[PDB]
């Protein structure tokens, strides 16, 4: 059983997220793939990176991450900086022959996501976006149903992204809310998780047609850096909110709708499922549930089962003795650095890689694309 | 306080909820506007008219709803019959001087509806059309709130109508599967209940986009009659769901969605209102309820509320001791039939009436265009 | 059919639930048992019965609730007064040969009760005493399961009704809150629905042991004047109460029911485990019964949420589609229709004076346990 | 900060929860009161303890949990064994005055309870019995509710667990289902948490009645062998258990848990009513509070549904959002912060050993209560 040495470039304060996953996935999945080390993590200076190297227990710091990079040692390349900085590290990356991990959005555009997705196509290494959403053994179970034809053939998907974080106008203006650095707003950040979703559940995208809107058209400006500390107000020149219709390839119809101005929506990540034998509820907010209602059942006793995810639903195994001990966030996190380790070790590819990530960024484009023209836009398609 | 003689035309196994409404209106708003009398009964043959009299408590009955339009002595016409008789009867009635309340849609389409609202629209008379679940008293609750200013603007509407009774290809061809004679499917059946709920609590339709999906194509025609039993296949040439995105006149968005292929949905009408200020979740499934949340909450108690309608809330005075005594559909009926008999009465006017009701018709027929050219479609604004 | 003339005797604005069902029962039960006529009325005074008769839609009023008991062509007696006039009632219309519907508890004691059971068990008429929920229809598919053997041997049963229509010390001593008049608090006015759900659904009560609560000992009023001095007024009876239960069949549970629980509006609920499922219901979302089979597959396991309509119990007299909307009024259409079938066929209906009776003995050995602080055996009528 | 080094003992493959707060409880908590270092770890033998190690990340592994006790290098003793090795490890600690966090039931009895209390009060050292489950968020929420006043005065609590995980006959007899090694049942397994809970946000039991419950008395086994001949032996806890309790201030109220209901997975749930409001929680969802305050507009009043985040207890050490979403593991590594913040500033946690303690004497009264089918006044320490 090899160590792989991470390099963790950047994360925030969900930086314990990453540094979690390492620490935990061999604890939950044993014998694991392969030992995660933490090895070297990288902040905008020295001292954040040495302070974070403390915190989240990697053994070096630095505030290059370009020593990352070339450091023949390091096996694993963990991204997670805003979405303007994606491209140029993960194409280092790549051409040093590391396996990456990588946060979503990929990147700012399709353009750029497209050079990453060509830079790792054909290496030999291990590329996955960070999806990690569709890792709660819950949504991993709606797979399950629907590969087995428990809900029939699919019709219809809805799925959203509802959010109330920035809601009050006074919320100031950060880099997700400058289309320079973000690229998108709503759409990029939490309708490509939704997006993913369809495409997991669902399948390829054909065509969509959207509204982009921005609710709140201006904030101020943190005078000290990223109430009383305003500066100066700046607009917003993203998106608040996204609704799409779809044409699936399969002939599935559907929507997609985010928002970051839903007052009382935390993370209400959903969807609803139509198939021509029964239906998939799932809501992230309660995520430890499916909700699940089979066509077959006697005419007298019919309608959605609350299923608790537990050892007999995927991933069980690596998770809690019964169900609704209780998934969290980190669950997902952990579940996700098992399949992209397991990957390495087994010289295999994981999904979502940047594949997935490119093909994402490419629907993205149509959207916005679709609500400038008003019209319908066909989404190109990789595979 | 005048005694008002009814004629109810038709209304299938549902009349029981006509005379329910009839009879029991001034039990619970007392003094009434006005004494419902069930005086005479129009159905399809003298026998079947005699029986339905003899069930719902009329004096008379007839085979020729033509003697009631034409009985100087009938003072209201209750329109109960499938969609492509509206019009003929409404009008009629209209020129007879009588008050008139109409199953939804108005009619078959838009052309027939504008001959409706145009018969009605000068004359001295009552006229409404049969949207009942606005007046669910948690609808109302919703209405009172936003018009209070209790959630601010409102940006965003999502609103649906998800049912199962016809998922099943077995279920046979009736007339609300063909076009000649219902007009539409899911569209003019149910997401009109969903579309005069957007124009009640968030305002006019500016313009749709939309898509229309049949998914049970075939269907068996009932030899014996309107398993076992089938005859010949014959071809359902209407919608089973449609989705619209909408923008408001006022500048809000929104989107309707409505299906009979939803398994696990029996009469799911929701609707969910973002406001700069707060939210609103309804679901007629669970109708005593309504969800709210208020931005001003303190940060450590914010959420939605789950608010169970009684005495405080609108219609209150008219329904049950305590909230969750439990609504259903009758009151619904009830309080239609209260402001009904209220607007005659007071010599005033209903809401929704035929113009209300020639508006959604209206947007039908933009939804219709629009699905058929794929392009969004202006809806012509009455008021 | 024939014509039945119903009397029907208090109710204030509540008689609208009477009446409703009356005239409703047939529309939505066709062909119909019978046909119930709204015949004659009853209330304080002459005024108040005659416009109570216009409003509810009744031919005839009277102030004097005897004259409906001595009058031949009435066929059934309705009564729904507060718990100190039932049994008088009651008696008097058994002497005289009607069938009686008698809202609940039967009476104030179980003594009082006895009298009216005595009264009817041996004639020829139809009792039936108004614990309207167990007809909602998500309880009667609940019962249906039950029978089918479709959640195994129950074992154990918890059944709460929690309210808050009096949490606030400032609403008002009524009758309810007057021991002399209601006889029990909470215990008489909402746990004995419970108490029918847990009889009907599990079965009968063996042994019981009990904790009464009061917490708000006065109210405003609005010889009780020359009680007393003040705005206010005791209150004698339970607010709360709780107790653990052993079934005659080895099943265990408890009931609890309060006046005072913030949030709650008429929260009827239960759950039921059984060897081979479990049953949830709550009467604040009556369309649905909650239900978890053992059998099904391990991948896809938990409570489903059964909404009711054309195929649960009751379905085709009611509305054609699941969730359509059951109400307080369907249960009292069901109620009725329910009456009305056991008069025109000659039978009994449940529950009767004698379910009264039994639930009415079941509160005497609440009461007795909670004041000796023992378990009280349940005589078994 | 301060290292400091814990011996894990025992806890199976859950030796996960344990290791992921020792290694994560720093990630979370920022600046942090102390380093935990995953120092060593004792298991059955040699090379199954020397697997876990590489498993869960220790630096060393033994098969003799007195080398840990004895190592003057370990600071901590974590024990996750089963019930009847708690006593003799912890006061072995104790005496080598090491830091202890010790699984609940703290021991069988209240009597091998009380040994283990008496080895620690006078010492100073840091002791902790893990109801982990007090530190759901929403949980701490309640208790930030409770204690400003904002549902006033607490009348009455309802507490379950309700579980299934043994509801089939065949699942296997294991130390769970025998006294000498478990001691309880569902009571000292999973009443225990919500019993904490109680003291939590309720106060000290004044005295409890109760009913204790063995429904599959027999159970496939995988001198128990020469006992005994054929597939099964015998359980001789109880499944179930149901309680009324009277708080020392006056509030009533009950605990049910059980083993034995289909549809239940970890299903630890509450209800309080108080004079101005009412709590429910769900641990199935345990991001949610539901909160109703008798304040709220009248147009306006229910439950609310609070999702837990930076606003709420605990919040500036867990995810940025509200419903990024809470499970077991976070619970795991509330505790821990709290457990080595005591450490690092030489203060005392709750819930202790006192508290551990207090819990079991509470059980044995229950325990008594159910054999005499009467009231018993619970001790208070």
């Amino acid at each position: 059983m090899q160590n792989l040495n991470v390099g963790l470039i950047g994360g925030g304060f969900m930086g314990k997220a990453h540094s979690l996953a390492y620490a935990a996935m061999p604890m939950f999945f044993w014998p694991a793939p392969a030992l995660p080390v933490r090895k070297v993590i990288a902040e905008a200076n020295p001292e954040l990176a040495a302070e974070a190297a403390r915190r989240f227990g990697f053994e070096n710091s630095t505030s290059d991450w370009r020593s990352i990079i070339d450091d023949p040692d390091i096996h694993v390349v963990d991204i997670a900086t805003p979405n303007h900085l994606h491209a140029e590290i993960a194409i280092a990356a790549a051409e040093a022959g590391k396996h990456i991990i990588c946060e979503k959005p990929l990147a700012r555009t399709g353009e750029e996501s497209k050079a990453m997705y060509d830079a790792v196509k054909d290496k030999n290494i291990v590329h996955m976006v960070a999806f990690n959403y569709r890792r709660t053994p819950a949504v991993a179970l709606a797979k399950k149903y629907i590969e087995e034809g428990a809900i029939g053939r699919i019709l219809s998907f809805r799925g959203t992204y509802l959010q109330d974080w920035s809601a009050d106008p006074n919320s100031p203006l950060s880099w997700r809310f400058q289309k320079s650095i973000a690229g998108s707003g709503a759409l990029g950040d939490i309708a490509t998780h939704v997006i993913d979703m369809a495409r997991y559940l669902v399948g390829e995208f054909s065509a969509v047609n959207a509204v982009l809107s921005t609710w709140i058209p201006e904030r101020p400006l943190q005078s000290g850096g990223a109430r009383g500390g305003e500066g100066p107000k700046g607009p917003v020149d993203v998106d608040d909110e996204v609704m799409t219709m779809i044409r699936f390839a399969n002939g599935a119809v559907g929507s997609v709708e985010a928002t970051r101005n839903a007052h009382g929506r935390n993370n209400y990540i959903t969807f609803e499922i139509h198939g021509t034998e029964g239906s998939i509820v799932f809501n992230y907010e309660r995520r430890d549930e499916l909700q699940v209602a089979f066509a077959s059942d006697q005419a007298d006793r019919r309608g959605f089962r609350t299923v608790y995810t537990g050892p007999a639903h995927p991933y069980g195994e690596g998770l809690w003795p019964i169900p609704a001990l209780g998934i969290g966030y980190g669950e997902t996190k952990i579940i996700e650095a098992h399949d992209f380790f397991k990957a390495i070790a087994e010289g295999g590819s994981v999904s979502p890689s940047f594949a997935d990530g490119y093909q994402v960024a490419l629907i993205d484009d149509a959207i916005v694309e679709s609500a400038a023209k008003e019209s319908w836009v066909d989404v190109p398609q990789i595979s």
